[PDB]
């Protein structure tokens, strides 16, 4: 699907409904809101737009990804502490088939615990975005823009 | 319990919805349908039922092996990839005391990704079968069929 | 928060529906209701109460964190299997900056299969408890009462 | 080959020469010569026969291995000891192209000493079973019969 | 023995002759002395009393070991540095047959240095109480009651 | 530095002179002069320059960020080889204190070999852009303009 | 059996029919028949005999243990290089139910290479004596006289 | 001894029988005669003659080198699958004092699964040839010719 | 020295004082006193002496060995579980240049933990004695005998 | 490009100018000079020339490596200690698609320092001498002779 | 404090009371009294006097440096085999807040066995001399001298 | 040659042109012209002169090595960040046959980062002083004029 044709999925891990209430040194002063409005500009900028969901459940995430795969242009993930320890995450991942993904991390994670250095995701994400802040977020759109183009 | 006294539990994992969509080569064109089919035939034979199932949801699995504990006369699970992350899986049928159970994966999981490799469901299942396609569901029937009788 | 002020979170992960009812070598034979009844009596001796809760699903588990961390005064946590294996538990704890944390473990975890060696939650919890059987809870809610204090 | 034209090769690793006369509760109490039997009568449900041998020598298991590869229609082999050790043997099932291979271990080495982890035959077979008792050679013969089919 | 009938030895390792003169932080502003008050006063409210004592040296721990064996209803012990190097004292407390023994740290070992991760007390204790401060010596005594009783 | 004040370093490790030549699946058809191209237009539109540079060698790349250190006012580098050998190219960027340094990696090198999925560079950049193509180039730009501001 | 029922079985692993050709610094400069007059010497003084053997073919050993079960009264074992590599011969003696096995090595492996340092053949022997030269047999000899005692 | 005097012994490993039959990509087209009239043809420009064996045995390959040991003037080896496992013909060829060893692989090992990557024979081998093909044979009979000169 | 100019040195590590008194499937039922009269009369037939010691600290067995250096023929040590953890034992036998040292344990020290694998004292040691009971103290002694001629 | 058309480059890592004035035993007594004379000779027996060159620094070798790419015919190079640590050595090799590498060590690299045992050059070289002293230089330009053909 | 109020500790572990008496390779022909009348010379040039001990025991090095926290200057500290067992004597040092130590090896134990290439004493101490002789007990003293200064 | 005969060479790796322009904690706050005259200051009290360098180039560093093999007394070198990688260097300075070596390090690298804590250079090296500061390059002039004279 192109960006015209069909909304961006993008999707958020757990405890990031807390984002911007605490930590602001490793994730910012922004909250999840903050987070979609910018999503939903960028998007509008290449004409698409955002479905913009959160989740602390990775059966909810992995339910998700397979509506993207049939209805979105493409997925832009932040999966949180799933990155580290979600093989279902990734396999639904890799039932898109074709489909552009880009995952994000708006903290550098490579910085961080050695648990945190490994993510699934990262084997089928066509881009990986880390430590880019709330920003990285805007680069995943971006980049989906491109290869949806 | 006997096979004619309760139903043999058919446990199948995240992303097993999509058997049969994709991956012909890994997973074979069936579906879980078809698969079901199979199973309910084999243990028709022997005068048994099946209860089958499957979930994207961790806990949810966890309640199904509950469930069985008290109702049914032995687990045939295919974990998907909760084989490789879920010692709450393991744990679920560590209660099971006495419920035969047979560990089930269409694809020859050794021959894949080394995080493949290792399942915390082997360590509780009594039997293990890998790449036997749809066809190791059957060979799970069986087993329980001549475990509980 | 005093512990006069709000009741302390006593939160308890996969399996333990089915305290009791099997292992008593390595679980005991009390079952989750006399572990609450342990509980309330210890927290009543210090003019408090508790909200004492079980789940399978490791993101409802994160849910009551993070509902634990605006309205409670502490936690006490017997995380069970998603000890070993979430950092989603653990990235919940850690948004409860400033709230008393005490991990429990009924059995000795360090006697048993080297994949239950290692917490996450440990890396968060102020203390953490182990092998002193369902008495641990008491001790959690001791610690608890001292902290707040 | 199909059934009708070739015999299944059913091959056995060291010590299996002992089967039944010890370690029950691992093993079982039935004989070689018992599990012969049982497989010969599960090739003739489908039309076929089976070539079945015993050997304590990795070099002999390699020869009979690549005789199978020009005169059976498959091998199930169950390689004891050689599953952890031999790459020997690993490289003989290799040069079999397109021939059915399955892989049986009466027990369940997955839940057994470390070293009986890993086996090299597993990564050349295309079915593994493991644990299921000597049913799995029936099981091991079915699979080569659909296979072939 | 029972706690009537005998007293509980108390044993410390090496450098706890300087608690609570530096590292408050870490544990805390109590004295050795205050803490065999703390234990003296648990024990009596079970009608027990205490022998309480430090060293420096493995040897020492160890000969303290083999008498609480004979003499003591049980032990409680923070073994301090050697709790992550001595095989030694393992092997005392592993002489101890149906005594009940407890290991304590005030600091809690798992958000430390890796070094501090590993217990060889851990494999023998039947409870560890790590990171509840001193108070987790009374737990320490608490414990014992309940197993002496 | 401000971006008005001062050109971006954009930095290129080894055989990135290469650069659209061969391996287009991989590393994309465009030419590194293409990729300065990009790099001077995204640095316009925020009001800046770039000074874009490629060497093979470990030593000059250093040289090279002792430079950027007091003339410019961010580094985007891809460190190519390097990134995954140079302890020299780390604590040559640590002595940019202050400085908005963003890693670039045309390829996914969490999809690739091993020895390509850790980068000592990514200790120190405050953001790390991976498998996004010569776009990610871009987003270096652009994250080093917002850090700058 | 005891030792005057039925031989001792002494065996010895590839290599070892060059004994006392070279390398006198760690073999000696005994031959194989040296020892093996040794061993007749010692067994004659417990009123027992011994059938001395040597083989390059591990499973050449595997039957002569398989003999040894039925119709010796124990082993003594050099298994030279497989030490280090057969689980087959490991295997072999653990069907010996009972019958007392030691296990030689003339040199001291745990001063040699590291691939040298673990010895599957342990796991099973009752006794193990290495780096006492040909003495060793000796010991041997002697061990078996007393388990079969 | 020289080339004029003794022969060369060339051994081939398990499963190199079948060279030339399959997988010519890996190993080529060649058979093991067309290799044996290689190295007959190179060891005849020396003045030499080669004595050129396969043996799927691991002991046979020992009683071989033993052999050239007291017979041949140089080993050239291509110990196959046994290259990985064989501690037994490392020890055989160690044996070999003073006589020119020389390992080759048809196959470039270190490109292959990294069960592949080690051998033992490595450890002993005077040279080494890896991934030149069925020419490495050759550049093994000049080294030898060059040693024994 | 000789045996008829100096006794030989038996040293025993930690806990061995209770030799006999508990774990007699591991440890056998003499006492330690037992296991000295065993020596006195091994080694009067060699017209020797022996000197036994045991003692639970580290530095005194260091003492003891620099005393053997000096004043006696050989060392026979059982250095319990010092043997796995003792870096400065292994430096005190290193400085008995020349003097014939033998290492022993009762039990099989494989089949046993996996820190019980690993012996320092084995590095220096001659000759090394497990799984034979309180029978290896007399092979030591056979061992050192054989040494000092 | 055939030998006939272009010279094949001969390259050698740091410290290889030195070769031949010390450790004879390892490296031999030959100087580069030397080794330059061997290989130009043996390309002359195929009709060819060599271009032959040294240098101590990783920047340089990737420099003449992209010369190589476009103006040899092969490459045979000796990376000495860059064979070890050189990503970057290896991704210019990797830039030379179809053109024939032939890795050469004088010294058995498999008998020497556990980090000397992989190169990064091995996985793209089509073939690695090791241990065949200077002689696998012209080994090395006889395979380049055989791959151009 | 100062070099004039108070003496510099200099500590010596385990069997360096032996030093000069053998392996002058390894560890030179000086005695311990040597190295003391060397530190005393060295103390003196700047002032200052030492305090010079060895110990076989580790906790009695533990109660020396408590000591040296309360009446020395310094410690210079040769733990000898303690730096690679004792996390106690890491512990004593980590009381000694604020006091200079400088930890000496004679040899240089990275060139050495790897159980000598860590030290839990690195951890703690300022300064690390390794290889430098006895010589190195002198820069010991100066480098204190520096601190205190 | 003696420190009369020739200069000292005192080579300096990458960053340290930097020296003492940030991070006083680590570093201090001497530049690098500061510790050249420390050095010429030392080693004039011995009779000797120094020959003091810096490069970011490890082929430069290889360079100099070769010459101060011909031309210089000894060699003090703070290798930088190429202690952590570089197999070239310390493969030059083994070319040093007979030359005294000293390694410096101003910090403590064993508390630094894992990757800080292995040094190639340290194989070779003849003494190592880390954590000394600045004056360690002193104690490794003096160190070279007692190991010359
Ligand atoms: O956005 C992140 O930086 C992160 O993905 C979010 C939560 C964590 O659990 C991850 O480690 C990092
Ligand atoms: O059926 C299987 O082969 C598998 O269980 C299903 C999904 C994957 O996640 C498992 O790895 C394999
Ligand atoms: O209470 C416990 O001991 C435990 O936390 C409960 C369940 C297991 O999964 C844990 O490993 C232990
Ligand atoms: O059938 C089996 O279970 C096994 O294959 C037989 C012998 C053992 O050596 C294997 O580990 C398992
Ligand atoms: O009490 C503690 O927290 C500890 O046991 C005491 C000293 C340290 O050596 C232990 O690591 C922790
Ligand atoms: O741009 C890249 O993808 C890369 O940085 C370039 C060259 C390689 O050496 C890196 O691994 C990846
Ligand atoms: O007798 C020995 O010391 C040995 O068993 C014989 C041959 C080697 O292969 C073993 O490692 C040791
Ligand atoms: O010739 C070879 O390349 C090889 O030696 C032969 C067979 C395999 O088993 C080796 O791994 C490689
Ligand atoms: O005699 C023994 O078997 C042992 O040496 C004694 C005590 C233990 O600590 C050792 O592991 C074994
Ligand atoms: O030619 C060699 O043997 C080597 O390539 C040269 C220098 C060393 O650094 C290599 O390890 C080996
Ligand atoms: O001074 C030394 O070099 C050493 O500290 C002394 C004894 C050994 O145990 C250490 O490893 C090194
Ligand atoms: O002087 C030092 O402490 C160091 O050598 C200099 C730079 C770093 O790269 C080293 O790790 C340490």
């Amino acid at each position: 699907r192109s960006l015209a044709n069909a909304p961006i999925m993008i999707l958020n891990g757990p405890n990031l409904n807390l984002l911007g209430q605490r930590q602001p040194e490793i994730y910012g002063s922004d909250t999840l809101a903050d987070v979609e409005a910018l999503c939903v500009k960028a998007a509008a900028a290449h004409g698409g737009t955002v479905d913009f969901r959160q989740s602390n459940h990775e059966g909810e995430l992995v339910d998700w990804i397979h509506e993207a795969r049939l209805n979105h242009c493409g997925i832009v993930i932040n999966p949180a502490a799933y990155s580290h320890t979600s093989v279902a995450i990734l396999d639904a991942l890799n039932t898109c088939d074709g489909l552009p993904v880009v995952e994000v991390h708006i903290s550098n994670i490579h910085q961080r615990e050695p648990f945190r250095h490994h993510s699934y995701v990262s084997q089928r994400a066509d881009g990986v975005v880390a430590g880019c802040g709330v920003q990285g977020y805007v680069f995943g759109v971006e980049r989906i823009a491109a290869l949806a183009g």
